[PDB]
Formats: C-alpha cells, sequence, structure tokens
DNA sequence: GCATGCATGCGCATGCATGCATGCATGCTGCATGCATGCATGCGCATGCATGC
DNA sequence: GCATGCATGCGCATGCATGCATGCAGCATGCATGCATGCATGCGCATGCATGC
C-alpha cells in the first residue's frame, strides 16, 4: 500500500524454517541423512 | 586410485557452464528472462 | 553343630554417545565500472526539376 | 529561350541501445568450541548360601 518510490522485495530465505509453526513441520525439514534442508539463495516464484 | 589417506570430493559447482562444450548447451544455459543459471550451492547426486 | 569361602546384590564414582547454540572466518556472488561496437540521426551542400519573364 | 526557387540525394559528425568482463565489496553458509544431559561402567562392600570339619 506504498507506491510512491520511485520498496518491497521477495524474501531471500524461505519463510518455512523461521516459521517453525507445526510439529511435524520441523521434522519434514529434517531427514536425508545428515544434513540441513537448504532451500537455495532466492527460491521464490510469482 | 589413491586410498591410503585416513582425499577426493564431489565438485561444488555444476561443470556445465566451464564446460561450455556444445552449441546449442550454452543456450539451454540462459533465458528465464533476464539471470544467470544457478544450480545451487552443491548440486551433485551419487 | 560350628567355621569357612563363594556368589549374590548394594552403593559409590567415572566415563561416554547424543545433541544444539555461538563467534569467527571462509568462500562465493551480485553489483558497479569501464569500454568496444555498429546503427541511427540531424545536418549543410550540390544537383535537377518546376515556374515564371 | 532564359532566370529563378523548391524538392531530393550526398556527405559528415554525433549520440545511443545492446552487450560483456573485472575489481571490489557485501553477504550468507559451514565450521570449531563449549557445554548440558542422561546412560552405562566397574569397582569395593555387605549379605545369604553351600561346603568342610
Amino acid at each position: 500500500n506504498n507506491f510512491n518510490s520511485i520498496t518491497v522485495s521477495l524474501p531471500r530465505s524461505c519463510l518455512s524454517t523461521i516459521e517453525s509453526e507445526s510439529s511435524m513441520a520441523n521434522e519434514s525439514n529434517i531427514g536425508d541423512e545428515s544434513t540441513k534442508k537448504n532451500c537455495g539463495p532466492d527460491p521464490y516464484i510469482i
């Protein structure tokens, strides 16, 4: 609601990790032997 | 052929870019409007 | 029947596989700079035509 | 016939959309330490039994 600047941008990291919301979600975030889920440098599609 | 150390490791970046081998391969490496193909931090599966 | 030594559980102390956050440094990468290049533009000058006389 | 003025093409500088590499920095990820925790070790000590005399 602020279009006067000429700014919002797309998030740089996946928000699933910082919103540890569900009890099974933080469990789906793990696995693949021993490592941490890494989505990538900028993974958001419109 | 050297197993005495206790070392080879998996490549950290995709080798498709440094081996600009085919004439259509360097063309498949582009697109998606304006950006550079980014495979990720470590993308090799055995 | 009395004396004896063994095997059975208590009652200490120590080490050890799991597991997770923090500060420092690594390693990449997106950004700002400089530049080559070739197409278009905005321009003044020389020629050939149309309109008088 | 002759003198004149306008449209058309030639010649000359300039700007500007594309495009790509390099030095520097900003930026997030992986690593080293440091510790908390609960389990298992193994180790002397007390009790109840089986054997000898």
